[PDB]
């Protein structure tokens, strides 16, 4: 299965995320691909650094639009996680890649006390921000992956952290390791 890849630099975007990513030279050029083909559908990576990332977040274009400063935007939503397969050249002058579906996790029950308590830090976290809004919905939600989503807007955390987060398909080593982030809140 082959899709157009945007790689970005200064987000990431994980499954269920709603991002705007200003739109360069490269992206744009994505941006067209995937409103023509069939599904429409736009792989996310992280910045390409010495080798393919071993992941990205396949998306669907929500809207582009222009925006401050003459720049275009593409608000894309995060649905699923992919491991990234061989690359090509492809239709329009996008960078394609073949990409295969990430397996779901079945729901551990360490996996739920993991869950658990990285729930229980956030909210202190959230707490801290008064982002009380949040609170009212990371209260609702007990979907570990959507949970473990959550850190993917946090402001503490860096863009290799959450890159981190991303190419990590393991739920139980996610939710680790964002204990441990999440935990740095002294």
């Amino acid at each position: 299965k082959s899709v157009p890849v945007l790689f970005v630099t200064d987000t990431i975007v994980l499954p269920g995320m709603v991002v705007p990513i200003a739109l360069d030279d490269t992206a744009r050029a994505a941006i067209d691909a995937a409103q023509a083909s069939e599904s429409g559908q736009l792989l996310i990576a992280p910045r390409l650094e010495d080798r393919y990332p071993s992941h990205g977040v396949i998306a669907k274009i929500l809207q582009v639009g222009r925006i401050a400063g003459g720049g275009t935007a593409a608000v894309v939503r995060g649905e699923r996680r992919a491991q990234i397969g061989a690359g090509a050249s492809g239709p329009g002058a996008a960078l394609w890649v073949e990409v295969t579906e990430v397996p779901e996790a079945e729901a551990t029950d360490e996996i739920k006390a993991l869950t658990a308590e990285y729930k229980k830090l956030l909210l202190a976290m959230l707490q801290r921000r008064e982002a009380w809004e949040i609170i009212d919905y990371v209260n609702r939600l007990t979907d570990p992956s959507a949970l473990a989503d959550t850190s993917g807007y946090a402001s503490y955390l860096t863009n290799a952290q959450k890159r981190q987060l991303l190419e990590t398909v393991d739920v139980t080593e996610r939710l680790r390791v964002l204990i441990d982030w999440t935990s740095d809140h002294l």
